[PDB]
């Protein structure tokens, strides 16, 4: 854990920082994969935009297709990203992310809020750091509470668990040559 909340991902992969920004944070072959995967569809992205103060800005949405009996057959979600302006060019990135589900039961209740850090260590590498916090607009209580903590906590946890495992198959075509 961190201030922020759950560590998901803290690690040094051999790409660069600018490389691992286009990868996550664009609309790059590896996100297209990736998003496949996790039967995420119809992602549309608007373009980074830059407000006045300095950061930049832009919002995705896409349907999660869950199949689930427990929170529906599909969700749509939006997905609004705030690249900051502290950020430097070959040298560290921070995204926020706040997303918001649509569909699922007490999707009015909660939302996650991921903060993404990508911090130079030499040419060619980087590390990676991912934490995320579930925060509530209505406070559930008791068994409810639990259920979404229990649910949300453990898709996170695959997620990140893959992106991390397909992040490292990512970097072993990066560094053959």
């Amino acid at each position: 854990k961190d201030l922020h909340g759950r560590l998901f991902i803290n690690r040094i992969f051999h790409i660069s920082a600018d490389r691992m920004f286009e990868l996550l944070f664009t609309s790059s072959r590896f996100m297209q994969k990736f998003a496949s995967s996790r039967n995420i569809i119809d992602v549309v992205s608007t373009p980074w935009t830059a407000e006045l103060g300095g950061d930049q800005l832009r919002t995705m949405t896409y349907t999660i297709v869950l199949n689930s009996p427990l929170t529906g057959k599909c969700t749509a979600a939006t997905e609004k990203q705030t690249l900051y302006k502290e950020s430097r060019e070959a040298r560290f990135y921070l995204v926020d992310s706040e997303v918001l589900t649509h569909d699922v039961p007490y999707h009015d209740y909660f939302y996650t809020v991921n903060r993404y850090c990508i911090i130079r260590s030499s040419k060619q590498k980087c590390r990676l750091r991912v934490s995320t916090d579930l925060k509530y607009r209505k406070q559930p209580w008791g068994l409810v509470k639990s259920l979404i903590e229990k649910n949300s906590w453990s898709s996170l946890e695959d997620y990140f668990k893959q992106l991390e495992s397909d992040l490292l198959i990512e970097e072993s075509v990066l560094n053959q040559a």
